[PDB]
């Protein structure tokens, strides 16, 4: 069986998180990135 | 069986993801990004 | 059995998500991104 | 049976994961990335 | 069995990894990178 | 300043996410729940 | 200053999180859950 | 500052993650959880 | 200053990670749990 | 300064993280807990 048949010239997988980027100022409570979390 | 025939000459996949990018000010309770989460 | 057939000759995937981009003044409790979140 | 066939010319694989990059000020209770977490 | 066939002519793959980059001061609790963790 | 004042005398925050709940079958591309993403 | 100020005589807080809850069959791709992700 | 204040008489957090929870038959690619991630 | 002053009568904290929770069959490709990674 | 001050009559936390919990068969490439890897 073929579960993935991948047929390409070129495969290019880029990924890019930034979390909290450039902040003026974080009071109280701040979650720049919350999976699956609870405060 | 064919679970999936990718058939091409190029294959590009980039993903970009920003939180909080360039704020004023974060006061009180701020969140840049919540998944499935509680607060 | 044809589960998925992609035929092309070029495939670009590109996804930007961009939260809280340019923000005055954050007061209280602000969200820029929530996903099946509660608060 | 064909688990996985990868058929490319060239696979760049790149992931990039940046927590808390540049902030102005850190206050009270602050996650730069939670995963599966709780506070 | 063909658990996994990888059929390319340059396999390239870098992840990066930052935790805590660069900040103004932490005060109280802060999380750069919590997995799995509980405070 | 008053970024937030919650007065109550019981609160209850409760959120159920339930994906691919009874499905007869899934064929070809199947999405569950996708945020964000692109196939 | 006040960033947030809970007053309340019980606070409950309960999330629940099922991705790919009782499945007839999974052909080709499928996803039970996707987050910022790309296929 | 009050950065967070929090009064109650009872603070009960509780959170289920279950992936890949009952499934008939998961072929060829099939993601029970992706974060950030990309295939 | 008052980072975070926790005031309450009974705190409860649960947290609760299942992955691949009971499987009729994982063939190719299959992830139960992915964060910031990439196949 | 108070960084940050519990006060509670009970303070109780607990964490579940089980990775593969009963799998009908894993065949090819199965993940079931990627943190910040790569394949």
């Amino acid at each position: 069986d073929a579960e993935f048949r991948h047929d390409s010239g070129y495969e290019v997988h880029h990924q890019k998180l930034v979390f909290f980027a450039d902040v003026g100022s974080n009071k109280g409570a701040i979650i720049g990135l919350m999976v699956g979390g609870v405060v």
